[PDB]
DNA sequence: ATTATGACGCT
DNA sequence: AGCGTCAT
């Protein structure tokens, strides 16, 4: 009743760029805008694996994780760019640097939370108080949202997308009350406004389209942002939840994707997130752990608590490399080489990092995969980072590592490894 | 023979 | 600390 909270206190926005990869490329070759278009890594193996599909080549089938080679099957026309080789691997400093500029922009308007290289979460709480304030109570004109969804709108009493996406927008906007500085539900309409006016400077000083979402936490928030892709945004307010939730598989929800959400539909025998809410936070938590239990309990009726931490950074600065079938490394001088080559990637990044933003990496984590392994990683060994020298940094992830050749020979190595992964962590103000 | 990351929870 | 999960 009055006391049940319903976790409408705060709103949160998740912006993403669209097909992010594809977008850096398209950039800066004009020849590949407007086209079916994805980013590869490699070539020799099957054309080389694809990891970003533009929505033209979407419309194909075209996917993230299928060999190049398939995609051209699916469409011939498909148009690829390659992610820049350096040091023997793939090097992704082109996208981290374009994800730096847009995530500068995104934090004139309030602090974020750098979630992946393309997206971040958005705090707009206090945006939105400021905004409202400004306003003094005027409505909000629908030409202030010209490019956001409200999710379950319209309803009840029309052939074209954007006219129904504007029916939609209409029917909400009647239904607001502005004279309420309290109502959620005018405050993310105002947080929306607030996200249009991100999202248009965002593509006005990078080139760059997103969607993004606008609800009031961070799950609700990702939710919303792939409803309407791409180049859109969506609104999932409070009430929304139940309808939107009666349909949802559980799948869908951020962290439900795997084991733990097959464990739910299989243990509970539900499929969709609103059937959640006919257990006991006590039960939930008998099954799946009193945290997960807690989350879940609250997460089914569109609450949930996870703070928009204040990071624009990555904590940590990580590369690593796979070998894979044959190519596995299985001589002391070849492990040596790519250790290196790693560990001289590890130190230009690290050295840009320690310029750029007053920090110092102390640790670093040596993970290796040896042959015949399913697991992502076989072994992980820190070690202390002291100073950012390719070469000391490699031999000292050999020296962590080098108990794991079972070979008596000493210039072989056995079982090959499958994978090297170097990464700093632990970073200190400087 | 998907690949290259990155965050966070558990014990 | 080292391992697992989830994301993608
Ligand atoms: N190296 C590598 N990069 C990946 C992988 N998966 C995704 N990425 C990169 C390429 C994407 O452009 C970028 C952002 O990922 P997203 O999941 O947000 O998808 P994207 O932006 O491509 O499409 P979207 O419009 O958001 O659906 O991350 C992967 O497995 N490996
Ligand atoms: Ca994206
Ligand atoms: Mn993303
Ligand atoms: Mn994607």
């Amino acid at each position: 009743g009055p006391h049940m909270a319903t976790g409408q206190d705060r709103v949160v926005a998740l912006v993403d760029m669209d097909c992010f990869f594809v977008q850096v490329e398209q950039r800066q070759n004009p020849h590949l805008r407007n086209k079916p278009c994805a980013v590869v890594q490699y070539k020799s193996w099957k054309g080389g694996g694809i990891i970003a599909v533009s929505y033209e080549a979407r419309a194909f089938g075209v996917t993230r994780s299928m060999w190049a080679d398939d995609a051209k099957k699916l469409c011939p026309d498909l148009l690829l760019a390659q992610v820049r080789e350096s040091r023997g691997k793939a090097n992704l400093t082109k996208y981290r640097e374009a994800s730096v500029e847009v995530m500068e922009i995104m934090s004139r308007f309030a602090v974020i939370e750098r979630a992946s290289i393309d997206e971040a979460y958005v705090d707009l709480t206090s945006a939105v108080q400021e905004r409202l304030q400004k306003l003094q109570g005027q409505p909000i004109s629908a030409d202030l949202l010209p490019s956001t969804y409200i999710e379950g709108l319209p309803q009840g009493p029309t052939v074209q997308k954007e006219g129904m996406r504007k029916q939609g927008l209409f029917q909400w906007l009647d239904s607001l009350q502005i004279d309420n500085l309290t109502s959620p539900d005018l405050q993310l309409t105002v947080g929306a406004v607030i996200v249009e006016e991100m999202r248009a400077a965002i593509e006005r000083e990078t080139g760059f389209q997103c969607s993004a979402g606008i609800s009031h936490n961070k799950v609700l928030a990702k939710l919303a942002c792939g409803l309407n892709k791409p180049n859109r945004q969506t609104l999932v307010s409070h009430g929304s939840v139940p309808q939107l939730f009666s349909q949802m598989p559980i799948r869908k929800i951020r962290s439900l994707g795997g084991k733990l959400g097959a464990s739910v539909i299989e243990i509970l025998g539900i499929e969709y997130m609103g059937e959640l809410t006919q257990f006991t936070e006590s039960q939930l938590q008998s099954h799946f752990g009193e945290k997960n239990g807690s989350w879940l309990y609250a997460m089914c009726r569109g609450i949930e608590h996870d703070p928009v931490k204040p990071r624009q950074l990555p904590k940590t600065i990580g590369c690593s490399k796979n070998f894979p079938g044959k190519t596995a490394l299985a001589t002391r001088e070849q492990v040596q080489w790519w250790l290196l080559q790693l560990a001289q990637e590890l130190e230009e990044r690290l050295t840009k990092d320690r310029n750029d933003n007053d920090r110092v990496a102390t640790q670093l984590v040596v993970s290796i995969r040896v042959q015949g392994d399913k697991r992502l990683s076989s072994l992980r060994r820190c070690c202390a980072l002291t100073r950012y020298d390719a070469h000391k940094m490699s031999h000292d992830a050999f020296t962590v590592i080098k108990n794991c050749n079972t070979s008596g020979i000493q210039t072989e190595w056995s079982p090959p490894l499958t994978m090297l992964f170097l990464c700093a962590t632990k970073f200190s103000a400087s």
